[PDB]
C-alpha cells in the first residue's frame, strides 16, 4: 500500500471550540479568518520545525531501495495554507515546498516550489524525487481528502488545551482506523497547556549481548492478565506526567505483595516510590477519570485555620473526615471521652500549635504551641537556603489522641532562583481513591505557600511509603490504565491574596480540565 | 585482527588468595586448587557461566558468517575451549559441556583416549583452523591458568567475562595479571549473595521498526548550556563504562547529577554548595552490605553512635571516651552559645535522636537525668508493631520533635524511619532532610542499614531493602576535586555484615556483636 512506501504523515495542532463530555474529538479547532485560532504558541511552532525538517540519512537507503522497487523532507500545503504564511519565510527554512491548488500554475513561483493539480498527481511527484518523509502541513480540506483516501500513516497531533474561536475543523479521526501510540510530556507555552501525541494507522552489538548476560537471574505473579492492559502496553512512548501515577498502579498490580489489612478487604502493597510533577508547566489533576476539588480545598482551608472540628466540614458537605469522627470509630480508637467529629490534635492543630495540650475542638489555643505554618513561611521569605523548612504533622506524643495518625507525615520546602519546590512524605497511600486527591491537595498547597512568599511554584515531589491498591479497586484501575491522559488543566489563584490565612473557596479556579468520565472505584 | 573475526572471549571466576591491606583488581586472582576450584558450590556463578557460554542469537550469526568467510577469502551453539586439567576437573554427569561445542587443548592426550563428543587440539594454531571449519556463534576460553595465559599473550581475547568472588580460599593456580593498557573494565553487574559470599560480574574489553526511533528525536525537540560545565576529560573512566549496575552507582550517579545539574547556593556558614531536591536510593541488604568501596570507611564510630542512640543517651562525653568525635563540634561552648543554649553544659546535646527514640514528649532537663517511663518509647513500640501487627502502616520512628528543635544542638538530619513487613522480610525507608553527599551520606547509608539488620533480627525477620530518601541533597564545593577522584574509581563487590545471632533484644547489642567481612575498598580520600 502507498502510505507505508512513500511515508505520508499528517502534522496538525487542534485547540478546543466554544454538562460537557470529552473525547479526542474535543480537540479540532484548526484555523480562523485564514490564520491560526491562537496568537502565538512558540513550543508547537518549534516542534513543527524539528519534525518537518529532521532527517536521518543512515536509514534513507532502506527507504530508497523499497521506494524504487515499486537530503530533505516533502511538505504539502493548500493555497489558503501556503498564503497565510508571513512572506519573509517562503520557502520554509530548507524544505521541498509543494502546494495542492486548482487555480495556480507552476510558472508564477520558483522551480523548487512544485505545484500539484489533484491528490492523485502527488504520488507522481514523489517517485521522481529524493526526500526523507512526506508531511501534510494541511488545511481543513487538504487533511479531509488525504485522510479519506487512506494516504496518511502516522499523524503528529498537537493537543492545545485552551478554547478559541474557529471557522475550520480537522476531521473526526476514525478510532477503528487510527489509534494513539505515543503521548509526550505536558508543557506550558504562551499561557496554555499542550501536549504532542502520535496516531498510527493499524495493521556495536557486542554490548547488546552483554545486556542479556547481565539479565541472567530474572524471575502470572498476581492473577492480572496480559490482554487487559492492551492499550497501556500498546503505547511505545508514555512521557505524559500522569503515567508516573498509572505506572505505580501497574507495578503494584503486576509485582505487589498480597496482604490482609485491618478492614480485611485485601490489598496489593509495595514500599517506596517517588512522583515529581512540574507545577510551572501544569496542574497535575488526573485526567483518566473525573476528580472534584471543592472538598479537598475546604480541607486545606480548615488545616490552615488550625481547626480539628469535623463539623465545620460536614455543614459544608465535605465528608472526607465523616467516618473518622463517628461515635463507633472514636470508640474503636479507645477515644470514649471525645465528642463526635472532634478529630483530636490532627494536621491543623499540629501546623498551628504543635506541642500545646489538646483539650477539646472548641478551646482557644491562640499563641500556644509552635505555629509551624507561620515559621516555614518566615524561613522561606527570610532564610530560603535553610534545609530546616519542614511542616511536620506526625507528633508522636499526640498520635493516640488523634482520630487517626496523619497519612501525610511532613512537607519539606526548597527555594532556588525565586522558585519553590515541595516534598510530601506519605506513610500510607491508597493509590485508587486517595493518592489522586493527595497529589492535588499538596500541589494547591505548594501554590498557596509559593504565592504568599512571592515565589513561582516549581516541583511537587510525592514520596509514597506503604503504597497499596485495594483488591476491590483492581477492575476499575484496569479500565483506567487503558485510558490515555489528556493534557492537564491549570490552577489560577486570586493574586490579591498575600497571607496564607486569607484564601477563601472563591480564590481557586481550575481551567481547561479535560477528563475521561467518572469511575466508581468500588 | 584475529580476535574480532572469530569472537574469542575468556570467562573466569577469581577469589582472593591467602595473604592495613591495599587492594587493586589483582586482589581477585585465585582460579583453582588441587586440580579443582577453590570453593565448593557458588551456584549463581555456575548459572551465569552457563547462560553466557550457551547463549546464541540466531539472527546475529548471518553477519558473523559473512565477516569470518570474508577474512578467510570466501541448533546454533557456542564453542568452549579448555585445558586438559580444566576438562578432567568436570564431573562425568556434565561432560561434555551441554548445548556447546567442546574443544580441549592437550599434548599428552589424543582423540583415542576420549569417549565423548569433543575436538582435541595440540596447538593454539589448530583452534583458529577448527573455528574456520565450524558453524559457531561465539568462542569462549574456559581456561585452566595455562590456557588463559597463552590466549592473552597471543592478543586473542576480545573480552574477559570476570567473576569477582569476594572471599578468600587456598589456591595453587592464578589468573594472569591483566595489563590495564591492554584491557579496560567497561561493565559492572549488581552485587549478589550465593553460598555465603558476595560476588559481582565485570566485563573487561581490549583497547588500542526503526520508524519509532525517529519519534524519540521529536519528543526531545526541547532539551539543553548544561548548568555547571565541569570538564569531560575529568570523568573519563566513569563515562567510559557502558553498564553501571553496581548498587554503589546509586550514590555515585547522584554526585554526578548534583555536579552537572546542581543549583549553586551559599549556605548556613557562608561556604558554598551545589544542591538538588529529592532522590531515592534502594539497597538490597539480603544480597550485600552497602558500605561504599570507592573510598575507605570505618564503622566503629557510627556503630557506637547507634548504640548510644538506642540507650537514649544525649551525653557527648560517652562517645569521646570511646574516641568517637562524630558529635564533638556540636557540643562545644562556642557552638551551644551560638545556638543560644547558654544554660547548657558542654557536650550536653539536648533532646536529640536517643532522647526522642525512648522519651519523645518528656521535658528535657540535662543529659544526666533518669527519664525512665517518661515520654513515648518509640523504639519499643515499633519493635512490638513489627512483631504483633506487621502489616501496620504506622511503624514510623521519628526524631523531628517540632517542640524540642530549638533545645537540640541541631535539628536531626535523619528525620524518620518507616518499616514494612512481607513474608518474614523487613524493609526500612529513612527520610533525610539534609544530606552532605560528600562525608555524611556514605555513613548515613551504613548506619540505617546496620539498624535494619538489628531490628529485623530482634523481630525474627530477614532484612530486605533499605530505602534512602534525600531531601536537600548537597555537595560542598571544596569536596568537588575529591569527588572527581572518587567517580573514576570502579566499585568492588560490597562486603557482608554479621550480627552475633544470640542478641534477641535491641538493647543487648554491643560493639563486638558487629563483624564486617570482606571489605574490599579503594584508598582513603580527604574530601578536604
Ligand atoms: N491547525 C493546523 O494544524 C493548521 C491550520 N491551518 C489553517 O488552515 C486554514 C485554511 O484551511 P482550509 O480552509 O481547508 O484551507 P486549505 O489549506 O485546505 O486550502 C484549500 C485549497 O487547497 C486547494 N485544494 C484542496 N483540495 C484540492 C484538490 N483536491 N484538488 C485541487 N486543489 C485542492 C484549493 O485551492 P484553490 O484556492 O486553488 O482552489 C483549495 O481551495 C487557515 O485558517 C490556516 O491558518 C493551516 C495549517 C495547519
Ligand atoms: N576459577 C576459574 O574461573 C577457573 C579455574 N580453573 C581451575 O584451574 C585449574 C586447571 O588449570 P591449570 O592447571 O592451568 O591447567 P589448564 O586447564 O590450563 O591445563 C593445561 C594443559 O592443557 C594442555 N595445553 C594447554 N595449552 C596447550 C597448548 N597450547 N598446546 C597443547 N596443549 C596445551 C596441556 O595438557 P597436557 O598436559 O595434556 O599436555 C596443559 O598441560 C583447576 O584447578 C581448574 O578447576 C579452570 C578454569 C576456570
Ligand atoms: C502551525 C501548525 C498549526 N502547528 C503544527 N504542529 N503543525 C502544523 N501542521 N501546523 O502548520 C502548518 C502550517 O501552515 N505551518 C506554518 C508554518 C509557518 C508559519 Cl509562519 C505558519 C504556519
Ligand atoms: C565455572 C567457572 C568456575 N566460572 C566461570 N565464571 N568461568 C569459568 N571458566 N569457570 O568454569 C570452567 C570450567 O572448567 N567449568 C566447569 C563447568 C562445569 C563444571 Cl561441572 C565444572 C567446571
Amino acid at each position: 500500500q502507498v502510505c507505508d512506501v512513500f511515508d505520508i504523515y499528517a502534522i496538525c495542532a487542534c485547540c478546543k471550540v466554544e454538562n460537557e463530555v470529552f473525547n479526542n474529538y474535543t480537540f479540532r479547532g484548526l484555523g480562523n479568518k485564514g490564520v491560526l485560532p491562537w496568537k502565538c504558541i512558540s513550543l508547537d511552532m518549534k516542534y513543527f520545525r524539528a519534525v518537518t525538517t529532521y532527517v536521518n540519512e543512515s536509514k534513507y537507503e532502506k527507504l530508497k531501495y523499497k521506494r524504487c522497487k515499486y537530503l530533505q523532507n516533502v511538505v504539502v500545503m493548500g493555497r489558503t495554507n501556503w498564503e497565510s504564511i508571513p512572506k519573509k519565510f517562503k520557502p520554509l527554512s530548507n524544505r521541498i515546498n509543494v502546494i495542492l491548488s486548482r487555480t495556480l500554475k507552476k510558472e508564477d513561483f520558483d522551480e523548487d516550489v512544485y505545484i500539484i493539480n489533484k491528490v492523485e498527481d502527488l504520488i507522481v511527484l514523489l517517485g521522481k524525487l529524493n526526500y526523507y518523509k512526506c508531511f501534510i502541513l494541511g488545511g481543513s480540506v487538504v487533511y479531509q481528502e488525504f485522510l479519506e483516501k487512506k494516504l496518511i500513516k502516522k499523524i503528529y497531533f498537537t493537543r492545545i488545551n485552551s478554547t478559541y474561536e474557529c471557522d475550520v475543523f480537522f476531521p473526526e479521526i476514525n478510532e477503528n482506523e487510527y489509534q494513539i501510540i505515543s503521548v509526550s510530556d505536558v508543557y506550558t507555552s504562551n499561557n496554555t497547556t499542550l501536549d504532542f501525541i502520535i496516531y498510527k494507522k493499524t495493521n556495536d552489538d557486542e554490548e547488546e549481548d552483554d545486556f542479556v548476560y547481565f539479565n541472567f537471574n530474572k524471575e502470572n505473579k498476581n492473577s492480572i492478565h496480559p490482554n487487559d492492559f492492551q492499550i497501556y502496553n500498546s503505547l511505545k512512548y508514555k512521557y505524559h506526567p500522569e503515567y508516573q501515577y498509572l505506572n505505580i498502579i501497574y507495578d503494584i498490580m503486576m509485582n505487589g505483595n498480597k496482604q490482609s489489612d485491618r478492614t480485611g478487604v485485601g490489598v496489593l502493597s509495595k514500599f517506596g516510590y517517588i512522583m515529581k510533577f512540574d507545577l510551572s508547566q501544569y496542574f497535575p489533576l488526573l485526567t483518566t477519570k473525573k476528580l472534584f476539588l471543592r472538598g479537598i480545598i475546604e480541607e486545606l482551608l480548615w488545616f490552615i485555620r488550625g481547626e480539628t472540628n469535623g463539623n465545620t466540614l460536614l455543614n459544608k458537605n465535605v465528608r472526607i473526615w465523616e467516618a473518622n469522627g463517628t461515635r463507633e470509630f472514636l470508640d474503636n480508637r479507645k477515644l470514649f471521652h471525645r465528642e463526635v467529629n472532634d478529630l483530636g490534635p490532627i494536621y491543623g492543630f499540629q501546623w498551628r500549635h504543635f506541642g500545646a495540650e489538646y483539650t477539646n475542638m472548641y478551646d482557644n489555643y491562640e499563641n500556644k504551641g509552635v505555629d509551624q505554618l507561620k515559621n516555614i513561611i518566615n524561613l522561606i521569605k527570610n532564610d530560603p537556603t535553610s534545609r530546616r523548612i519542614l511542616l511536620c504533622a506526625w507528633n508522636v506524643k499526640d498520635l493516640d489522641q488523634m482520630a487517626l495518625p496523619p497519612c501525610h507525615i511532613l512537607c519539606q520546602f526548597y527555594v532556588f532562583d525565586g522558585k519553590l519546590s515541595c516534598i510530601m512524605y506519605q506513610r500510607s497511600c491508597d493509590l485508587g481513591l486517595g493518592v489522586p486527591f493527595n497529589i492535588a491537595s499538596y500541589s494547591i498547597f505548594t501554590h498557596m505557600i509559593a504565592q504568599v512568599c512571592n515565589l513561582q511554584p516549581a516541583q511537587f515531589i510525592h514520596v509514597l511509603g506503604n503504597a497499596h491498591v485495594y483488591n476491590n479497586h483492581i477492575d476499575s484501575l484496569k479500565i483506567q490504565l487503558n485510558r490515555i491522559p489528556y493534557p492537564f488543566p491549570t490552577l489560577k489563584l486570586n493574586p490579591d491574596i498575600k497571607n496564607i490565612e486569607d484564601f477563601t473557596i472563591s480564590d481557586f479556579t481550575i481551567q481547561n480540565y479535560v477528563h475521561h468520565e467518572k469511575i466508581s472505584m468500588d
